[PDB]
Parts: structure tokens; C-alpha cells; sequence
């Protein structure tokens, strides 16, 4: 039953998505866009904060396993 663990740009996409979507006036598609774009873009050390929550999610998932 313990959720799958998180990908950097998943967590990091959690973070903004109702900025986007209140961006876009709901347009979901373009919102999605929008991000893949921004995350595509980010430089590695913009992406570091999320590495290191995707790496805790990863710990996360092994003690809910156990």
C-alpha cells in the first residue's frame, strides 16, 4: 500500500502546479506545457532541492516497506 516514490520533477511539479493552472485560467494541457518547459529549462543547481526530496521520498518508501 506505501505510494511509489516521487521524481524530482514530480515533487517540484506539485509545488507550482496551481500557479500554472491560475496562469493558464485552467487550461490543463498548456499548464503541463508550461512546466515540462520550466523544468526542461532549470539549470541543475535550481533542480538540487528537488534531487534531495526525491532522494527522501526514496527513504520514505523503505521505511513504509518495512
Amino acid at each position: 500500500l506505501p505510494e511509489s516514490p516521487k521524481r524530482a520533477e514530480e515533487i517540484w511539479q506539485q509545488s507550482v502546479i496551481g500557479d500554472y493552472l491560475a496562469r493558464f485560467k485552467n487550461d490543463r494541457v498548456k499548464a503541463l506545457k508550461a512546466m515540462e518547459m520550466t523544468w526542461n529549462n532549470m539549470e541543475k543547481k535550481e533542480k538540487l532541492m528537488w534531487i534531495k526530496k526525491a532522494a527522501e521520498d526514496q527513504k520514505r518508501y523503505e521505511r513504509e516497506l518495512s
